[PDB]
């Protein structure tokens, strides 16, 4: 590594824009297996809060090396799912098969959906290689008495030992909990996957014990570790990072314990959250932790955007995106590393906000850490 | 023909690029097709395009194909960046066969100060070929110095007619120099008038290039303009320069010649359907022309995105008029909803009953950057 990041032309953004005058869209997903990637977000009209239909942008692409030998998205194809009567909530998961996307469809809000018994209407499909988009159906392995709310992402999933993972949190009775082990929690959905449909699915709890109350999430695949970052729902003000560590077997995959990473270099605004997950360069394994992430300080010395390549305790490089009228909302960033090595490229996904024209919209930006 | 009848589409994939880095601004659309081939271009600077900092301008050809739902779909086949300028680009495209044309001007100074100083700033004329291949063919040839104090194509594009490519201009020249170039003395110090120029496309080189001058009895003073191609007639829309409160299209009638091609009148077409705000360039698509000006406009159609400050309609609008009336109007938003510089462009379906139309619109980008730039599609049946 060397101390210099900079900010480099991206000509063709594979995010997609909203596709009308009024069209917003929120909750950037992406997942990438070796040189696939797929991306995806939700589109509606005027606002996305769910006081609107909306539909799920689904597109997966390849790797290239455009000029300057910097990596380019090139999107091979792109799916619109059928509208639904509020928001998509949505994960996906690369493999060399196509994307797989877990989503949530609520007829109803956030509030009224926890104190309901038995979890909103939920789909899985694959988005292949050939532009061929299947619906799996319901995805199997949900129980209904037990649990009162499942929400998948935005974070992507992995693909884990053959495993399909994508990261969830919901709602589960006290007593319905401790089996496994209205509680918020974190889950896993784990599946199988033999050949182009998932087998053996299940909801698998993670061990609140370190952790924070439940949120949104998003999984890494890390020197075959899982590592789990979540929006901070609590009074916890530092960027969570959880090690998770699993006891697999033919069919089967727990989580056995969730260690958090004791990250301080970044922080949360509030003295709620906001999900701004990071891109992890390099993992812990146990100082060696190497970040980069986009998020919203407010610190007396920087009030505003920041994009950081930050240490697990402190940040060794630092962008002001500008003063703190300049918005950004969730933020999902991943880097892509150089065989030859001390060259970094990570990505940034920002909602931003778009009004008077819509809520918000979401676009990628590339930066060279050299 | 037409009907009571117009919806927007999404546009999954825009083929307006984006400024490019967080701070980036895009402004000043240019766009040009010939049958199914296309050209686009903008203005890209960091922070502001106004000029107070550099800028480059990005430059994409590709074609017309039929996407889903049979709606048309642009493919961009290549796109190029030109060299970085001190200030802003001025530009104009023109879309041949042989690939997109682009001619700009890359001011050293302010607009007042170039006005008040005998001389063009530098000037530049290139083409990004179908093949990929972008030719710097240096500074266009025919412009002279001592009679002109500033030039500045477009920023719509320009046409091929017959033979000839053709871009849109306006410029300073001096009153002495104008009536000679007019061969008559004008009727109503430095004159702001509107240009062509004209160039033979002898084989890949364009030649025989000249600067010529439009006759400004029936026109306002020069401004941002755009060329049209109807029914083998040229079209210009004008930047209104004036208290003249419409949307301005002159007929241009030529007398064409061996490497010659002169400009014989201007006639200002009566459109009283759409105004222009405050002027802002806000350039219509024309769908179909006046089979003879000076006789009648009732068979003009055109598709505008344009701002109306009227207190009946006060914000952004998508319309399809006539000269005298708009037939269909869908508002884009309160007179909070801000669009700047706007470009059209309609292509029509004869098997069916379907027009569509392409809005380049300019767009507040605040606080990340001044402008950016999107289009948008209209289906009219
Ligand atoms: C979308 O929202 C805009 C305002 O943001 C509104 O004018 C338009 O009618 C809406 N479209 C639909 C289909 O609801
Ligand atoms: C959720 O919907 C219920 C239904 O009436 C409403 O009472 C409640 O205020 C809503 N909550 C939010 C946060 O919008
Ligand atoms: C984290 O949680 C696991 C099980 O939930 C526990 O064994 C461990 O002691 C906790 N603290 C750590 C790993 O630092
Ligand atoms: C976490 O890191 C901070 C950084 O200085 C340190 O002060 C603190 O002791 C660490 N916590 C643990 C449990 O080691
Ligand atoms: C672009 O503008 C931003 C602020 O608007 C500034 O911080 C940055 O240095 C500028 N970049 C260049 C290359 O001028
Ligand atoms: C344009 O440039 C001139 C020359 O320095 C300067 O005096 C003027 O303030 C600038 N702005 C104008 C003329 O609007
Ligand atoms: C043209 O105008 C100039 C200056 O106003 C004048 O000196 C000249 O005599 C005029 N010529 C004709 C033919 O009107
Ligand atoms: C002005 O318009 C009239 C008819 O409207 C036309 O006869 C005349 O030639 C025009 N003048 C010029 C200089 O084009
Ligand atoms: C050409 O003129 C004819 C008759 O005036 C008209 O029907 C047709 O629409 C015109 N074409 C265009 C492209 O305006
Ligand atoms: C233009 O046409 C309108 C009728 O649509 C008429 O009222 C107006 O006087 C005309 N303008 C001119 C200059 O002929
Ligand atoms: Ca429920
Ligand atoms: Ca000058």
């Amino acid at each position: 590594s060397r101390n210099s990041i900079s900010e480099l032309k991206v000509p063709r953004d594979f995010v997609p824009s909203p596709g009308t005058f009024h069209g917003c869209s929120r909750f950037p997903s992406y997942s990438n297996h070796y040189g696939l990637w797929c991306y995806s977000h939700t589109v509606s009209n005027d606002t996305c809060d769910g006081s609107n239909p909306s539909v799920q942008i689904l597109s997966v692409g390849k790797l290239i090396t455009g000029d300057n030998g910097q990596p380019e998205h090139k999107t091979l194809y792109t799916q619109q799912l059928s509208q639904t009567d509020r928001l998509y909530h949505c994960s996906v998961t690369m493999t060399t098969l196509g994307c797989y996307i877990l989503c949530s469809k609520p007829r109803v809000n956030e509030t009224q959906d926890y104190e309901t018994i038995g979890i909103e209407p939920m789909i899985i499909g694959m988005l292949g290689l050939d532009g061929v988009y299947t619906d799996l159906g319901n995805p199997v392995g949900i129980s209904d008495n037990s649990l009162y709310a499942m929400y998948p992402g935005p974070g992507g999933g992995v693909m884990y030992k053959d495993f399909l993972v994508f990261p969830l949190h919901g709602g589960v009775r006290f007593s319905e909990a401790s089996k496994m082990l209205v509680l918020v929690l974190d889950f896993l959905y784990v599946c199988t996957l033999l050949d182009n449909i998932p087998g053996e699915c299940s909801i698998q709890l993670i061990p609140p014990d370190n952790m924070t109350m439940g949120s949104e999430s998003k999984l890494y695949k890390l020197n075959n570790s899982l590592l789990l970052y979540k929006r901070s729902s609590s009074w916890w003000p530092y960027t969570e990072v959880y090690q998770l560590s699993l006891r697999v077997s033919k069919n089967s995959m727990k989580v056995r314990e969730s260690v958090r990473l004791n990250i301080t270099s970044t922080t949360r605004p509030g003295v709620t959250g906001v999900f701004q997950a990071p891109g992890i360069i390099r993992k812990a394994l146990s100082e060696d932790l190497l970040f980069f992430q986009a998020w919203t300080s407010d610190s007396i010395a920087r009030q505003g955007p920041l994009i950081s390549l930050c240490r697990a305790d402190s940040c060794v490089l630092t962008i002001p995106l500008g003063n703190s009228d300049v918005f950004i909302g969730y933020t999902d960033s991943f880097c892509l590393s150089d065989r030859d090595n001390e060259k970094i490229y990570c990505v940034a996904l920002l909602e931003l906000d778009n009004m008077p024209y819509s809520e918000m919209t979401i676009r990628s930006f590339l930066y060279l850490i050299k």
